RNA sequence: AUUAAGACAUUCGUGAGUGAUUUAUUUCCAUGAAGUGGCGU
């Protein structure tokens, strides 16, 4: 996590959904000079090929007929996403409004695999969507 | 505030009904209530 006008996050007893989940949160702090990506590119630098764009986070297209059409190959697989609604002055405690959208992601393993050049192409494609690369998605390496 | 929240695998339910420890088997086999007379040729 980055964290700006510093709240320091305490480690306690957290909820993360389904059934009162309970899990225990444990706040390391690191470096400040260091973004988080290129650490999570680094755990999973030992998993890449030059023809290959190995899909680590589940990535959502808009149009997947343009993605095809930019590769060889979609050695792929389809995830769901459907999210809980709630702005500042919500109900909280009444029937949640779910995700007026499921939206189809690919899975976790997911390999995209490109023709001749076109690799700058399809990563343009994928990183157009800052919101979900921020939130976590559409990470590859 | 997160495809969340809420929910005892629980209610009812006799290990119970039918059923002789009964059938077959000689307390029997062998066996003398018997032996001897004694006293003065």
């Amino acid at each position: 996590i980055t964290l700006s006008g510093e709240s320091e996050l305490s480690s306690d007893i957290i909820q993360l959904g389904g059934q009162r989940s309970v899990f225990r949160m444990e706040v390391e702090s690191i470096e400040e000079n260091s973004d988080i990506q290129e650490k999570y590119q680094t755990a999973a630098q030992f998993l890449t090929q030059s023809d290959r764009l190995l899909i680590l986070s589940p990535t959502y297209v808009d149009n997947l007929k343009e993605l095809s059409a930019l590769c060889n190959f979609m050695w792929s697989d389809s995830i769901v996403f459907r999210n809980i609604q709630t702005t500042n002055a919500s109900n909280f405690y009444g029937k949640p409004i779910k995700s007026s959208s499921k939206y189809h992601f690919l899975k976790p393993g997911s390999v995209l695999y490109f023709k001749q050049g076109k690799r700058k192409e399809v990563e343009k494609l994928l990183m157009d969507y800052t919101y979900l690369r921020l939130s976590g998605y559409n990470i590859y390496i």
